[PDB]
């Protein structure tokens, strides 16, 4: 069934890459899907050469899956990733702004306090927090990126150019688009909050749960809501920010091997996936969180026949990327 050129980022994912590659081989028949491994520099890379088919899948987040479809990718979402459980397979998850207990501030009161985010075009860590606080930052808010820098005290925007825009990097220098950057990510972001870098870490509702395993330590954080509010980690589904579509891998329109890619990840979900195996493992690993999936995925499913980004995104997250990338005040 040929293989899969899988595009890694950075060295922790391209040695997860590896993994998979060889412990596919090991069981899945010589006549089966295997894996082969492209490590890039960032998912903007990955993105450059699938399109240039030097690659074909790359698992990205909504937003970043909404810019891949734009010209001159034109890039499509393949196989999506379900989070909760196998019995009731979530394909969306929620965007929360996680703080420190006792740090003293709402949401209307992030002005002036430092931020760390996933990364820069992400739902959770950009997208959605920075949809709703648009018109709180000031003037010019043209170009985004600026703005943002001027409302927070400092910030770290993984992916963000640390020339043009410093402050974006003030927790992070350099704004590395990738593992290496100890801030990059869901628990990156967390990391910058927990060291005392940031006041606010833009992440996801499981985040945090993948970093303290004691509810001890859980209960000196809590979740900024939008009635301007506080309420405890455990409490997300009543105090996120949004909910937002689930991270998808993306594959070309033609010679995409999108049936190939699903049969791979298929055959993977049910060697490696959840429990299945003490060999390897597809959602979590030895060297780091979210390697090519997210750790807090449960599973795989295929995207409809032909479906293109706006669709498979849908049109509620397709409008507030539309109106962040727009939108007045
Ligand atoms: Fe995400
Ligand atoms: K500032």
């Amino acid at each position: 069934d040929k293989t899969v050129r899988w595009c890694a980022v950075s060295e922790h994912e391209a040695t997860k890459c590896q993994s998979f590659r060889d412990h596919m081989k090991s069981v899945i028949p010589s006549d089966g899907p295997s894996v082969a491994c492209v490590k890039k520099a960032s998912y903007l890379d990955c993105i450059r050469a699938i399109a240039a088919n030097e690659a074909d899948a790359v698992t990205l987040d909504a937003g970043l899956v909404y810019d891949a479809y734009l010209a001159p990718n034109n890039l499509k979402p393949v196989v999506a990733e379900f989070y909760g459980s196998k019995e009731d397979p979530q394909t969306f998850y929620y965007a929360v702004a996680v703080v420190k207990k006792d740090s003293g501030f709402q949401m209307n009161q992030l002005r002036g306090k430092k931020s760390c985010h996933t990364g820069l075009g992400a739902s959770a860590g950009w997208n959605i927090p920075i949809g709703l606080l648009y018109c709180d930052l000031p003037e010019p808010r043209k170009p985004l990126e600026k703005a943002v820098a001027n409302f927070f005290s400092g910030s770290c925007a993984p992916c963000a150019d640390g020339t043009d825009f410093p402050q974006l990097c003030q927790l992070c220098p350099g704004c590395g688009c990738s593992t290496l950057n100890q801030y990059f990510g869901y628990s990156g972001a967390f990391k910058c909050l927990k060291d005392g870098a940031g006041d606010v870490a833009f992440v996801k509702h499981s985040t945090i749960f993948e970093n303290l395993a004691n509810k001890a330590d859980r209960d000196q954080y809590e979740l900024l809501c939008l009635d301007n509010t506080r309420k405890p980690v455990d409490e997300y589904k009543d105090c996120h920010l949004a909910q937002v579509p689930s991270h998808t891998v993306v594959a070309r329109s033609m010679g995409g091997k999108e049936d190939l890619i699903w049969e791979l990840l298929n055959q993977a979900q049910e060697h490696f996936g959840k429990d299945k195996s003490k060999e390897f493992q597809l959602f979590s690993s030895p060297h780091g969180k979210d390697l090519l999936f997210k750790d807090s995925a449960h599973g795989f499913l295929k995207v409809p026949p032909r479906m293109d980004a706006k669709m498979y995104l849908g049109y509620e997250y397709v409008t507030a990327i539309r109106n962040l990338r727009e939108g007045t005040c």
